[PDB]
């Protein structure tokens, strides 16, 4: 029972911003 | 029973923004 | 029983926006 | 029993928008 | 029993919009 | 028993719109 | 029962921003 | 029962920012 | 029951910033 | 029951900054 | 029941700064 | 019940700074 | 019940500074 | 019940400084 | 109940400084 | 005024269709 | 005025469709 | 005015669809 | 004015979908 | 005006979805 | 005006999703 | 005006998700 | 104006998520 | 104007998450 | 204007997270 | 204007986290 | 203007974290 | 303008953390 | 303008941390 | 302008930490 869990989360509020891209890599096997 | 879980989430509220693209890669096998 | 799960989610409210494209790649086999 | 699941979701409310295109690729076999 | 599932969903409410096109590609075999 | 399932859905309500075209490609064989 | 958990989280409020990209790598197997 | 837990968190408020990228690597096996 | 826990946290408020990147490595096995 | 705990924390307020990167290494096994 | 605890903390306020990087190493086993 | 505790702390206020890096090593086993 | 405790602390205020690095080593076992 | 306690502390105020590095070694066992 | 206590303290104020390094060694066992 | 949208999957069955209704009252 | 959207998965069953309703009252 | 969105997974079952409703009252 | 979003996982079951509702009152 | 977002995991069950709601009152 | 975000893990259960709500009142 | 974010772990259970809410009043 | 962030770990349970809320009043 | 951040560990339990809130009043 | 950050460890329990809040009043 | 940071260790308990708050008034 | 940092160790308990607050008034 | 840093060790207890606060008034 | 740093060891207790505060008034 | 550094050892107790404060007035 293999269950790898990867959470990549970006959020912002009240006159904010995020510029960077999201590039995650998950390798099983 | 192999269940890899990848969560890529972007959200924003109240005069906010996100610019970066979402490019995730999942490899099984 | 192989069940890879990939979640790519963008949302925004109250005068917000998202500019980046969504380009996910899932490889099984 | 192979069941790969890919969820690409964009939504917005209350004077919001999404500009990026949706281009997901799923490879089985 | 091979059942790949790809969900591409865009929706918006209350003075919102989505501009990007939907171009998903699914390859089996 | 091969059953690939591709869902491309656009909807909007309450003074909303969607501009992008829908161009999905499904390849079996 | 192997369950590796990786949390990558960026958020900001009240006239703030984040510039760096998110590039995490998870290797199981 | 192996459960490695890695938390990478960046946040900022009230006219602040973070510039560095997030590049964590987790190796199990 | 092996549970290694690594916490990498950067935050700042009231006209502050952080420049350095986050590059943690966790090795189990 | 092995539980190694490593805390790497940088924060600053009121016209302050941190420049150095965060590169911690945890080895179990 | 082995619980090694390592705390690496940098903070500053009121027109201050920290330049040095954080590179801690924890070896169990 | 082995609990080694190592505290490495740098802080400064009111027009101060710290230049040296933090490189602690903890060996158990 | 073995609990070795090592405290390495540098701080400064009102136009002060610390230059030396922090390199403590703790050996148990 | 073995509890060795080592305190290494450097501080300075009002136009002062400390140059020497901190390199303490604690051996138990 | 063995509790060896070693205090190494350097401080200075009002246009002062300390140059020498701190290298204490504590051996129990 | 009552509006009911119900999707019910009985035992040993599979339902794949998404559920996305629009309900306007008043 | 009551609006009910209910997705119910019985025992030994699988439901894959997302749940995304839009409800406007008044 | 009451709006209910309920996702219920019975015993020995799997639900995979996300829950993302939009509710506007007044 | 009451808005309820409820995700309930019964015994020996798995729910994987995220919960991300948007609620506007007044 | 009351807004309730509730995620409830019953006994011997697993919930993996994140909880990230947006609530605007007035 | 009351906003409630509640994550409840019953006995012998595991919840993995993060809790990150945004609440705007007035 | 009351905003409540509550994370509750019952007996013999594990909660792993971080708690990071943003609350704006007035 | 009252804002409550509460993390409660019941008996024989483990909570691992950090607590890092941002609260703005006035 | 009252802001409460409370971390409570009941008997025979372990809490590992750090407590680092940011509170702005006026 | 009152800001309360409270970390409470009940009997026969362990709390490991650091306490590092930032409080700005006026 | 009152700011309270309180760390309380009940009987037969262990608290390991450091206490390092930053408080700005006026 | 009152700022209180209090570390309290009850009977038969151990507190190991250092106390190092920064307080700026006016 | 009053600033209070208090470390209190109750009966049959041990406190090991150093006390090193920085207080700036005016 | 009053600044108080107080270390108090109750009966049958041990305090090991040094006391080294920095106080700037005017 | 009053600055108080007080170390108080109650009956049948041991205090080992040195007392070394720095006080700047005017």
């Amino acid at each position: 029972p293999q269950q790898p869990q990867q959470y990549v989360i970006q959020y912002s509020a009240s006159y904010s911003q995020q510029t960077g891209p999201q590039q995650p890599q998950q390798f099983q096997g």
